[PDB]
C-alpha cells in the first residue's frame, strides 16, 4: 500500500466508525441522540491520557518509569480524533484527496520512516508537544495543519511510525466498535476485563494479530470472561 | 470569618503543605527530590478531571448525570495550585486576591457553559504567556457556576488539604498508597468525612484499603 492508501484506508474506517457510533451526518455537530460533538475537546482530553502516561507529576510515583504501551494507545486515541476532525472540516466526500494533503504535510515524511527508541530525556520535550497541542485545541480556533505537523512530530517524538500507526489504529477502531456494541452509551460495558482494561488486552491481542475480523472475535472471547 | 483571613488561611495551609510535600524553597521551581514543577499543568490536569466529572463525551455513558461531588473535589484541587501559584506576605496576597470583583460575588444547569469556562483556563495555563490575575476571574465565575461559593471552597479545601498530607505520609511518593479504599477513591471516602479530626478519619479508613 502506498501512504497515500494508508491515510485513505484509516480516514474511509474513522468515517464508518462515526456512522455507527454516532449516526449519519454526524458532521453537521450533533449524534444522532442530540449530544454536542466537540472533536478538539476529544483531543485535548486524550492528551491529559497522554501526558499520565508520563511521570509527570513532581509529589507522586515519582521513580517510576514512562507506560510507553499506554504512550502508544494515547498517541493511536488521538489519532482518530484528527481523523474525524479532517472529515468534519471537510455531499461527495473525496477521501483521496484528503489524504493527499495529510500526506503533503512536510513533517509526515519522516514520519513513515523507521521508529526511533525515546528515552528518559526526551520526556520533557515530549510533554511540551503535548501541551502544545492542547493549547491549540482548547482556542479559538485553530489551524488543522499545524496539529497535524505537530502532532506527526510529537508521535516521532514518542517512537512510532506509520507502520505503528496504522497497525495499532486498526486494532483500537476494532475494540471502538466492540464497545459500542457492547453498553458503551448506556454504562452496561465493563471496561476492565478480569483487572486489565480493555486497552491493555487489545495491546495482547495485537502483539499477534493483524486481522480486523480475528481481532473483534479475540476481544468478543476476552470479554466473556471479563 | 471574615474573607481576609479565610483566604490568608489557605494560604497558610498551601504554604505548609507544599513545604512538607516538595521541601523548602519549592518557589525556585524544583522539588526536593530535583523534579521541575509545573503549576501550569497541574492546573490543566486538574481541569482534565473536572471535564470528566460531567456527562462531556457524546459516546459513552450518555444518560449518566453530572457528579457534583466530584466537581466540588476538582474546583478544590485547582484551587490548591492556584495559590501555589499566588505564593509562587500572605496579608498581602489576600488583599489582591480580595480585589478581584469576581471573587465579591463568589463571597455571596448550562453544563456545555461551564466546560467551555474550564476549556479557557486549560487553554491559558497551555499556552506560551501567562497572566495568573486574568485565570482568577475566570476560576471564580467557573466556580460559580459549579455552585460554590468562599464558605464551600474554604470548608472542601481544609478537607482535601489534609487528604493532601495523608497520602504524603502514605507512600504517595514512593507508589505504596492505595488511593482507592474498599472500592471508593480517596476522594469520595473524604466526601463522606466532610459531611461530618479529619486525619484521624482518613487513618482510621485507611485501615480496610
Ligand atoms: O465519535 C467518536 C467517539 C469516539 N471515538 C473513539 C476514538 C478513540 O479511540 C476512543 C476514545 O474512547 P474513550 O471513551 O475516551 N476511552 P479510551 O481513551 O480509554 O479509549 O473513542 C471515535 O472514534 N469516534
Ligand atoms: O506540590 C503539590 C502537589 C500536589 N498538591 C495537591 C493539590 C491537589 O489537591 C492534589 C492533586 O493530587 P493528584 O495526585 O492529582 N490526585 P487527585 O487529583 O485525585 O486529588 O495534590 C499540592 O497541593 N501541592
Ligand atoms: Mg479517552
Ligand atoms: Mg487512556
Ligand atoms: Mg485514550
Ligand atoms: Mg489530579
Ligand atoms: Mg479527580
Ligand atoms: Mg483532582
Amino acid at each position: 500500500m502506498t501512504n497515500i492508501e494508508i491515510l485513505e484506508n484509516m480516514l474511509k474506517l474513522q468515517q464508518k466508525l462515526n456512522d455507527e457510533t454516532n449516526g449519519l451526518n454526524w458532521e453537521n455537530g450533533y449524534t444522532k441522540e442530540g449530544k454536542l460533538i466537540s472533536w478538539r475537546r476529544c483531543i485535548y482530553m486524550e492528551c491529559a491520557e497522554l501526558i499520565d502516561s508520563f511521570t509527570w507529576k513532581h509529589w507522586k510515583n515519582i521513580s517510576s518509569l514512562t507506560n510507553w504501551e499506554n504512550v502508544r494507545i494515547e498517541i493511536v486515541d488521538i489519532w482518530h480524533f484528527i481523523l474525524s476532525l479532517l472529515l468534519e472540516e471537510y455531499n461527495n466526500k473525496d477521501f483521496k484527496a484528503i489524504a493527499t494533503e495529510v500526506n503533503a504535510v512536510s513533517v509526515f515524511q519522516d514520519f513513515c520512516k523507521e521508529e526511533e527508541y525515546p528515552n528518559e530525556g526526551d520526556i520533557y520535550g515530549i510533554l511540551n508537544d503535548i501541551e502544545l497541542i492542547i493549547h491549540k485545541c482548547s482556542g479559538f480556533g485553530f489551524n488543522l495543519g499545524e496539529l497535524l505537523s505537530t502532532y506527526f512530530t510529537l508521535a516521532i517524538k514518542c517512537g512510532l511510525n506509520l507502520e505503528i500507526l496504522y497497525k495499532t489504529y486498526i486494532g483500537k477502531n476494532v475494540l471502538n466498535i466492540f464497545r459500542q456494541n457492547n453498553g458503551y452509551k448506556d454504562g452496561s460495558y465493563k471496561k476492565t476485563w478480569n483487572g486489565k482494561e480493555d486497552n491493555e488486552v487489545l495491546a495482547q491481542i495485537l502483539e499477534q494479530e493483524l486481522d480486523f475480523d480475528t481481532i473483534y472475535k479475540k476481544l468478543e472471547e476476552c470479554y466473556k470472561k471479563a
